[PDB]
């Protein structure tokens, strides 16, 4: 839809969620040795870069960031600067809806290499999964109806940081 | 390896599977356009048990298919799965790599409208972002343990244990 | 009325599922007592006792608590001693958790149960206390300007759960 | 004796830092929040969290204390909360959540002192086996245990080291 129904994360809430996710990643992996962030185009890639910056500030370690170009089911090229074999790949996307985009991303990764794990971080989980896929790290669970959509704006691409529900 | 604990006896297995049958009916609002697909030997028997239980509850026969997948390939699914809700059934969810392969096989056969996952045991230690929709029992384990699932059809008794 | 979130078949499927969860988690229903929070919680409890009986061939005793719903304990009517029993408290909707907090305190005045479990048809979010249901029919997202209305046939003439802007 | 270490010192630090960020996130800052620790180790965890939150947000959250016999091993012995909690968000802090009986008693004590807007719960460890419908909002680690085990939390301020272990007993 075209009408903003609710703002569900403002700029500050986005920052607080990403910071908390960074801390989770570090906590669950016990540091970030052998981790690679891989963002899904376009907004996922910017979120991955933000997480890498935050992690570097927290831990003093640089996590490499790769990119996947995938058509988003919700609405097939690769650029990963390190070998992912035996690494822990943390996929990053803005919104988890059906899970079909993540399924395709997993398949791509598993063609490029044999990671030891693939984790998933998303800014929003909006429900309505169609595959048995779940994010390891979630910024905000945002309930939605099927007629609603999530709009993520990020300052790098869109001029402001905002997440909204839009409705017809 | 020695047995370290028993985590589900025969009655607990029966209770978990009956509850899972009721969850499947509940979440899908009936079982129209659903298809159960069992993974490997024990997932297939669990799928059959769930189909029999669902038939008794709802009076509808859900088709049961099979997938043969190597242990972390062949398929036998008796209906078209395009636009159907496929409920994959496995005995244990560990890394998620078997399920990832199973999803691949399914997508090769057809275009299901969704894929759900039912397991008797989730033992943690996922290596992919895969979760079961329906779980009999969450069984915490260390990496130096394994789950052993016995089902009467092939093993003589219904039991789940931790070994190692 | 904004959205019907459970119709009659969905209510039946949720309560049947909850009965099987209760039997599963308790490994049967020996030494269990259902206690409903008046009025709709009491009918839900009775439905659950009827389902459990069909499954297990045991009739779980059903008690009642009369409590002002935050969304004060006025009276209790529990037909068995609850000391060393597993009490399953039943309400229609979990919102803040303040009512359940008051119910727990009442129960603990009437006896020393081994445990207190909580079954609710709907969890609408917005907790204000660290209270969670063990058994939930449906998680129903709501805003603070909305309310959940539950109708059960025995006392309200139909089975329906809706969100109202109220 | 000791069966397994489940959080070492670095894992305790990382959990508490993460929890501080969760507290800030969920409450959108820490305005009108009050941390209340359960003795003996919950209070030190509350003070750690307050120090972390001050570093992150620049703001000092007041810390109170509750002295309660711990069911896991309830009587409310005493309270010492330095601000009024009416209409505030109280974040109760304990080291281990087991049956929930202690928290139940803590909630009662809080309600005797004031009318908080909400009561949140942070614990370092949730070891399962609840006997009441109580759950923590913030958890350091979910630690599966059997009924024949206990959790032992050591904190440097009380015990001379930071460690969480499972013991047979």
């Amino acid at each position: 839809g075209s009408q903003e129904k609710a703002v569900v994360l403002d700029e500050q809430a986005i920052r607080r969620a990403l910071t908390r996710i960074a801390h989770e990643i570090i906590e669950r992996n016990k540091g970030v040795d052998n981790c690679v962030l891989v963002g899904i185009k376009t907004r996922g890639i910017y979120l991955a870069k933000r997480l890498a910056e935050r992690i570097e500030q927290i831990e003093g370690k640089k996590v490499p960031v790769g990119e996947l170009d995938i058509t988003l089911y919700r609405d097939k090229g690769t650029d990963i600067p390190v070998d992912i074999t035996d690494k822990k790949v943390i996929l990053v996307d803005d919104v988890l809806y059906t899970g079909r985009t993540v399924r395709a991303a997993m398949d791509a990764l598993m063609d490029l290499g044999r990671p030891s794990q693939i984790q998933l971080a998303v800014l929003v989980d909006r429900g309505h999964r169609e595959l048995p896929i779940r994010a390891d790290y979630v910024g905000k669970n945002v309930p939605t109806s099927k007629s609603e959509r999530i709009v993520v704006q990020l300052s790098e691409v869109d001029g402001q940081d905002r997440v909204s529900i839009y409705e017809k």
